């Protein structure tokens, strides 16, 4: 690698995006590289969690079509602790249809995600077609896509010339790619974000697949700048002092890699 | 080559492709409508004016701006009047305990409606089963996508036979597939094509139109999927009916 800048530093590269570059300015301002997988299905319950881990947290990701009880005011009041605990919102939709397609999917429907999402991720199986579908929405409303470079499950096949293909289609949308999920460090640009996914502070899985690696590995050893956690937080008694010890975990991960 | 009555009667077929299969002879249709409108009530017009042509409706739920339950019973409603299936062109793309729920809850409930969804094999055979978990209660079936339509897919060579070892191991919930060709040997599978236009075109973004003639007739497919070909037609029923007889005629030819 080369010689490895801050999350400070990295906010104020000539070549940022702006949507990584609120982000990254906020992980150094709370010491927080951690994501909240906010993984519930009713609204109620995903705003009383923004509410109490927001000051812990760098980002909220929602699937929001797991939400029961989902309305566009619901988004209104999750903006607003977005706004207010700091933190991006996140629609984990991966996007993985044509461009013509993807384009709809991403502006209207009943869920209205480029309205309220700051960040969405797509897959990259279609071409770049999917991103060139979602700049013509995201750009005139100032958001950024992930693009899935690597999977955390087991058999995925985003794995060798797959993700040497995300990587490039991003450099060529860098006006709207602003990285990645993945395992690790796929691309050596500072101005793109890596998230990671799979993580949990003891070794395991679920029995559908799902592989844990933990915040040591996956930031120190793997290079990731984030971490995306749901159950190993969400599951816990105490859900504030578990999003504590992830983000510290994940922050002094980074602390570390940096000297 | 067996014919869609023959195929409909293969020891290994699965209940849905089956009741699937049969229409299609019943009818002489093999003819998807990619039904891609924002108002349900242009949804179920169309539904209705072009339910004898055709033997699937596929939906994108989530580019519909007046979405309701009630929206997809009146739909249920045509579909067993005029004898299509649904299909929900969801593409599940998640892990394994993600897909579960997407599949079967919030406010869509693919579920209770869809005789059919599709997923993209990217993750591995967890998303196939975390579907097949709600899935298979419920008389469903899958199509995984191993090849796409679109300029710079990804789908090729490993990444398309590995859909197709994924389907022959899950092959009590997959019923097929969404590629541009025959990719595999099992008439068991349904083969089910997008980017289907009867004059050879793209559009601005990716799609890139082959005709049913070269799908149907020389890649060996089974059914095509035709959105804008219909859909921007003046009279969307002339349209369907010319895709059909264009794909039927295209099968009948295959079969000698
Ligand atoms: O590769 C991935 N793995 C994932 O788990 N995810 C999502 O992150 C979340 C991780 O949840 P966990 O409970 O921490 O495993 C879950 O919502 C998944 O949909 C996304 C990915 F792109
Ligand atoms: O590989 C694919 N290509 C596609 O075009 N599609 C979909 O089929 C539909 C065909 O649309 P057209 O209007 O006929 O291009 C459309 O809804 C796309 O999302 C799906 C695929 F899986």
């Amino acid at each position: 690698a080369p010689k490895e800048l801050s999350f400070g530093a990295r906010a104020e590269l000539p070549r940022i995006h702006p949507v990584a570059s609120k982000l990254l300015r906020l992980m150094q301002k709370k010491e927080t590289n951690l994501c909240l997988s906010a993984d519930v299905s009713l609204a109620r319950e995903l705003l009383q969690l923004a509410d109490a881990l927001g000051p812990s947290i760098c980002m909220l990701k929602t699937h929001v079509d797991i939400l029961n009880d989902f309305t566009l005011d619901v988004m209104k009041e999750l903006i607003t602790l977005a706004k207010c605990h700091e933190f991006l919102i996140f629609e984990d939709r991966k996007f993985a249809d044509i461009g013509n397609t993807v384009k709809k999917q991403y502006e209207g429907g009943i869920f209205k995600i480029a309205s309220w999402a700051d960040l969405v991720n797509a897959h990259v199986v279609p071409g770049s077609g999917v991103v060139k579908g979602l700049q013509e929405v995201g750009l005139p409303l100032h958001r950024g896509c992930l693009l899935i470079a690597e999977m955390s499950s087991t058999g995925s096949l985003a794995t060798g010339d797959y993700t040497r293909a995300a990587v490039r289609m991003a450099e060529e949308h860098s006006e709207f790619v602003v990285g990645f999920i993945s395992g690790s460090r796929v691309s050596m640009k500072p101005e793109f974000l890596h998230l990671t996914p799979g993580v949990q502070l003891e070794a395991g899985g679920d029995n559908l697949g799902q592989q844990y690696n933990s915040p040591q590995e996956v930031i120190g050893k793997r290079g990731s700048d984030i971490i995306i956690v749901g159950r190993g937080i969400i599951s816990a008694a105490d859900r504030l002092e578990a999003a504590e010890m992830y983000r510290k975990a994940a922050w002094e991960a980074y602390l570390s890699r940096l000297g």
